[PDB]
């Protein structure tokens, strides 16, 4: 696919609509997410794409490389590490992200798995502790959704 | 990949979980809808992943060798074309389903799209009026989801 589509829903009032284009050899990931608290959420792409128990049952971040969590800049990061979204005062987060490490074809696919909206800011793999170089602190799922092929 | 799930929502009771698994050279499909109206319903795959609107946004039956409806064991069909479910008089549909022409990987690939269950039978293609030769006369989209993989 050259699209797709992820509708974030959750338990709470956070909800979203995110797209993904195929631009060059990136993704250019676009959308907007409501309901937020102000200040930075980290954002991921989860490994599986079910959503039988909620975003608990995606899993952990997609990282088909094996390696420890990072930022988006990093060499070490994972393939679903996308950084922070940031939300305004009134919880309005605008995403514009380029990424050429998610793909939406071959083996990095990130089509038919999950995206996630966390309940803090991502550290990036630098918080000096364990958990950070796992999700990055980001701590709950608020909500989340399956990328789907889009028109 | 070898193994996809689908969880189906929408705005009424109709609520469900499906399995898809890769054997051998074919898909098996299996699972359960619950909230239906005794009798049968049409159950497709649809070509978009999308659910910004509802189960509307899925678009038309998945095609790509683009024929006309019919039914799970005619030659003349849609890809997506899996017949209909059952419920039994408590609302209750058994998924049990091997199909040859959906896939889990490549240009068959059923991931990423919207497995739809609909208001009234599908008609196979035998109706007679154009609307058979499009969507079986299933009528509205009761509930949806998009196919994911699983682990
Ligand atoms: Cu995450
Ligand atoms: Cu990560
Ligand atoms: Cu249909
Ligand atoms: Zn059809």
């Amino acid at each position: 696919a050259t699209s797709a589509v992820c509708v974030l829903s959750g338990d709470g009032p956070v909800q979203g609509t995110i797209h993904f284009e195929a631009k060059g050899d990136t993704v250019v990931v676009t959308g907007s997410i409501t309901g937020l608290t102000e200040g930075d959420h980290g954002f991921h792409v989860h490994q599986f794409g079910d959503n039988t128990q909620g975003c608990t049952s995606a899993g952990p971040h997609f990282n088909p490389l094996s390696k420890k969590h990072g930022g988006p800049k990093d060499e070490e990061r994972h393939v679903g590490d996308l950084g922070n979204v940031t939300a305004d005062s009134n919880g309005v987060a605008i995403v514009d992200i380029v990424d050429p490490l998610i793909s939406l074809s071959g083996e990095y696919s990130i089509i038919g798995r999950t995206m996630v909206v966390h309940e803090k800011p991502d550290d990036l793999g630098r918080g000096g502790n364990e958990e950070s170089t796992k999700t990055g602190n980001a701590g709950s799922r608020l909500a989340c959704g399956v990328i789907g092929i889009a028109k």
